[PDB]
C-alpha cells in the first residue's frame, strides 16, 4: 500500500511510489516536509504533540493497534484510510513507518448500499 517513513520529529525521510499516487506529492516534494502535510486540521496542527506525547509516555494510541482516519490529498480532497505504524531505530534515533490503506472504495460502496435502502 502506501508507505512512509518519518524521523522522530515527523519529517518524511522516505515516500514510496504508491504513496505518491495516493497523496499526490512526488517523493522529492514530500521528503523534507512534516508528515502533517498529509492530513487536515485539527490533526495537522496537533500531529507533533501526538508524536511528542508518545515519545514522552511510551503509551501508544495507534502503534500496534491501527486506526481508520482521514488523510488529505495535494488537491485538498480528504479520504478515509487505515493507518498502521511501525517503530524502528537507526543511527541511535527513532524512525516510524506508516502503512496506508485507501478505504475510499469501501466507504463509497457502503454509502451507496445504504442510500438504495
Ligand atoms: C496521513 C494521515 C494521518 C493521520 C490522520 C494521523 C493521525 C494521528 C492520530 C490521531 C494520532 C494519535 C493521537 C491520539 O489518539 O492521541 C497519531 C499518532 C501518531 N502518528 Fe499519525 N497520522 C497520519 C499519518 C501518519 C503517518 C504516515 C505516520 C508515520 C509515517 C504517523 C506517525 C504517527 C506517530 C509516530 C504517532 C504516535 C504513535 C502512537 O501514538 O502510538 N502518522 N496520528
Amino acid at each position: 500500500d502506501a508507505m512512509i517513513v518519518i524521523d522522530g520529529h515527523g519529517i518524511i525521510q522516505l515516500f514510496s511510489t504508491a504513496a505518491e499516487r495516493l497523496f499526490g506529492w512526488s517523493e522529492l516534494e514530500a521528503i523534507g516536509q512534516n508528515v502533517n502535510i498529509l492530513m487536515p486540521e485539527p490533526d495537522r496542527s496537533r500531529h507533533d504533540s501526538y508524536i511528542s506525547r508518545y515519545r514522552t509516555t511510551s503509551d501508544p494510541h495507534i502503534i500496534g493497534i491501527g486506526r481508520i482516519v482521514t488523510g488529505k490529498r495535494r488537491d485538498g480532497t480528504t479520504f478515509p484510510m487505515h493507518l498502521s505504524i511501525g517503530e524502528m531505530q537507526s543511527g541511535g534515533e527513532p524512525y516510524f513507518t506508516g502503512f496506508v490503506r485507501d478505504l475510499t472504495e469501501h466507504q463509497q460502496t457502503q454509502a451507496r448500499l445504504q442510500e438504495l435502502q
